[PDB]
Formats: C-alpha cells, sequence, structure tokens
C-alpha cells in the first residue's frame, strides 16, 4: 500500500519536469491550451486503461483543476523545472490542516512531525528563487483542499471508474466552459501523469490522505532528479540539502 503512494511521487515528479520540457522548448508560446488538451489526451489514454455522491467529487476537482493544476501549467511560466514544486509541496500541510477538522483524526508524534521537516527544508530555500509564487502557494491549498475531499466519497466509487473518471471529465468540462511532436510530448506527459493520480488515488484508499499525501511529497526529489539528469539542472549546494530533508522525513513519516 505505502509503495502505490511513492509510485505516485516519482510518476507525477518525472511527468511534471517533461512538462517543462514542452515548455523549455517554446518558452511558453501556448499558456493555456496546453492544459485544456492535456485533459482532452488524458481521457483517452485514461481510458486506454480501460482495454449521487458525484458532488462530493466535482466540487474538489473544480477547486483543483481550474485553479489547481493549469495553474501549475501556465501560471508557472519559467520560474523554475521544479522551483514550484517545492512551494506547493506544502499542500499537505493544508491538507492535513483541513482533514483534522473534518472528521479524521490519524496522526502520531513523528507522522506529522516528518510532515513539519519536509515542509521547513522547502521552505528555507522557498526564496532561493512574483506570479510563479502566487500559484504555487495556490496550487499547494487546491491540491490539500483535493486530497480530502477526494478522500471524502471513497466508498462504492471506486479508484479508476468514479474518482479519476469524473475528476478528470470535470476539469475537462471545465475548460470548455473557461473557453505534431508537440501532441506526443503532450500524450507522452499524459501518460505519466495519469498512472501517477491513480496511483495517488490507489494510496487514497487504504491510506489515509496524512500518510498518501506525505509519501506523495516524495515528488519532489524525483522532479529534481529528472530536472537535473535529462535537464542539466544548476543543482546549487542548497539542493542537496532540500533533497534530504523531504526524504529524511519520508522515512519518518513511513516508519
Ligand atoms: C498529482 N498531484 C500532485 C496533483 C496530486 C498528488 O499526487
Amino acid at each position: 500500500g505505502v509503495p502505490f503512494g511513492l509510485l505516485s511521487g516519482i510518476f507525477w515528479g518525472l511527468g511534471l519536469t517533461v512538462s517543462a520540457y514542452i515548455f523549455s522548448i517554446f518558452t511558453d508560446l501556448s499558456p493555456f491550451v496546453v492544459a485544456a488538451t492535456h485533459d482532452f489526451l488524458s481521457i483517452f489514454i485514461l481510458l486506454a486503461f480501460l482495454l449521487i455522491r458525484n458532488v462530493s467529487v466535482i466540487i474538489g476537482a473544480l477547486l483543483a483543476g481550474p485553479i489547481g493544476m493549469q495553474a501549475n501549467l501556465y501560471a508557472v511560466k519559467y520560474i523554475g523545472s521544479s522551483l514550484a514544486s517545492s512551494v506547493s509541496a506544502i499542500y499537505p500541510a493544508i491538507s492535513v490542516l483541513l482533514a483534522f477538522f473534518f472528521l479524521k483524526h490519524k496522526i502520531s508524534k513523528n507522522t506529522v512531525f516528518g510532515i513539519v521537516l519536509i515542509i521547513g527544508g522547502i521552505i528555507a530555500q522557498t526564496y532561493k528563487v512574483y506570479i510563479g509564487i502566487l500559484c504555487a502557494l495556490v496550487c499547494a491549498i487546491a491540491w490539500g483542499s483535493e486530497s480530502v475531499l477526494s478522500s471524502f466519497a471513497m466508498e462504492s466509487e471506486l479508484s479508476e471508474i468514479e474518482a479519476l473518471l469524473i475528476r478528470q471529465v470535470t476539469s475537462f468540462l471545465s475548460y470548455l466552459v473557461i473557453v505534431g511532436q508537440l501532441l506526443g510530448l503532450m500524450i507522452v506527459f499524459a501518460a505519466f501523469d495519469m498512472i501517477s493520480y491513480l496511483a495517488y488515488y490507489i494510496a487514497i484508499n487504504r491510506l489515509q490522505p496524512a500518510k498518501a499525501t506525505g509519501l506523495n511529497v516524495s515528488y519532489v526529489v524525483w522532479t529534481v532528479l529528472f530536472a537535473v539528469v535529462f535537464l542539466g539542472a544548476p543543482l546549487d549546494m542548497l539542493t542537496i540539502m532540500t533533497s534530504l530533508v523531504v526524504i529524511a522525513g519520508v522515512y519518518i513519516i513511513i516508519k
């Protein structure tokens, strides 16, 4: 069960760097259409896996799709290959802050304490860098509410056919109301995002969000590994330290 969330970290961490690889080749020539086609291509490779409490899903999906994911997409233009991932990784603190007050109290002396060290090893480097940090704070508020609102239903509603299916078509319908090689990189980015968000939901089913979201912020270390090997990040001395505090806290939350 625990690996399912650890798999959610690496796969979104590699995918959120190939999205930076997409923008790095034209420098945000198209801000918004990337996210609209993102869910458009996502529905088809999500349905490729094939071969009412719906309100609680849609009210958290519009709280993290129209304002959470695409803000991580367009509102994070070039501030960093992972510099948005760091401060958007305080979202478990916003999620645990909401989860503890909505009939979910299962934390220990070294379960949220590992989340605390994971945030303090990031906030210290947060200012080692306006619009980018704004939405990166917004992505933290949005995904943290979605994690509890996704865990809200989570009964007679499977992680795929109701959890991630309604979550995808809701944001895809939202952009419909708000409105070659790139399609290969887009469908490649869609292929990595959809195994990730399902694996995050499979970790949300059996494992509590306080630990499932806490193992997810491993997506901050893999998003620097992919961003320094596939992309050649400068990796100053402060990067290895923040990479260590976020994994040193991962081994406190996992145990
Ligand atoms: C994929 N998100 C990072 C948006 C959710 C955590 O898995």
